[PDB]
């Protein structure tokens, strides 16, 4: 009986294997974008992306991770309100039934059709299981997706879904841009908070982008045709595999932009 998105084991289940799901720094959180404050001393973001080495594409269960060769400074996040370098190690998207919910982030009460995390590691820490057991081991770059025009950048991830339909299923993908997957603006809000699944570990430093990106609707209805289940089980549609909003607690959200 392990954790999911289910009835039984879904998001206000974690807590009993997890007890960190009710910590002071857990994540998502909702975006009030009147009470986050103007930071002037926020840099702006540095995302080097150019040498990506993408490897594959991963169906865990829980979400379909495009993983990246980080033993080397190859494509790495900095700035904003980092202090040092972060490897790019994966991203995986969270996404909905329906297009007005899906994302963890939300602004305003707002929910996205889906959100798109860029996960990165702090290169102080060595490797990304040491990163995770400190304050500031990651940094998450989230970005929104909206349902409207197609995103080219997203389709050969679209277009590789067929191949890894189930639960464990995994697939070559080399020579994947992750740039293509970037909105116009980099203006972002930040705030620290955790991993939004198990163990949800409060090790992120989130950097979660206010243009959200256009996607197809076309495009939306392929990550829905996902499984939960791997093959020769009962199918279950993967989604609705958002974590929803919690406690901001004793934090301030911070704005690059005015």
């Amino acid at each position: 009986h392990h954790w999911g998105y289910g009835k039984h084991n879904g998001p206000e289940h974690w807590h009993k294997d997890f007890p960190i799901a009710k910590g002071e720094r857990q994540s998502p959180v909702d975006i009030d974008t009147h009470t986050a404050k103007y930071d002037p001393s926020l840099k702006p973001l540095s995302v080097s992306y150019d040498q990506a080495t993408s490897l594959r594409i991963l169906n865990n269960g829980h979400a379909f991770n495009v993983e990246f060769d980080d033993s080397q400074d190859k494509a790495v996040l900095k700035g904003g309100p980092l202090d040092g370098t972060y490897r790019l190690i994966q991203f995986h998207f969270h996404w909905g039934s329906l297009d007005g919910q899906g994302s963890e982030h939300t602004v305003d009460k707002k929910k996205y059709a889906a959100e798109l995390h860029l996960v990165h590691w702090n290169t102080k820490y060595g490797d990304f299981g040491k990163a995770v057991q400190q304050p500031d081991g990651l940094a998450v770059l989230g970005i929104f997706l909206k349902v409207g025009s197609a995103k080219p950048g997203l389709q050969k991830v679209v277009d590789v879904l067929d191949s890894i339909k189930t639960k464990g299923k995994s697939a070559d993908f080399t020579n994947f841009d992750p740039r293509g997957l970037l909105p116009e603006s980099l203006d972002y809000w930040t705030y620290p908070g955790s991993l939004t699944t198990p163990p949800l570990l409060e090790c992120v430093t989130w950097i979660v982008l206010k243009e959200p990106i256009s996607v197809s609707s076309e495009q939306v209805l392929k990550f829905r045709k996902l499984n939960f289940n791997g093959e020769g089980e009962p199918e279950e549609l993967m989604v609705d595999n958002w974590r929803p909003a919690q406690p901001l607690k004793n934090r301030q959200i911070k704005a690059s932009f005015k």
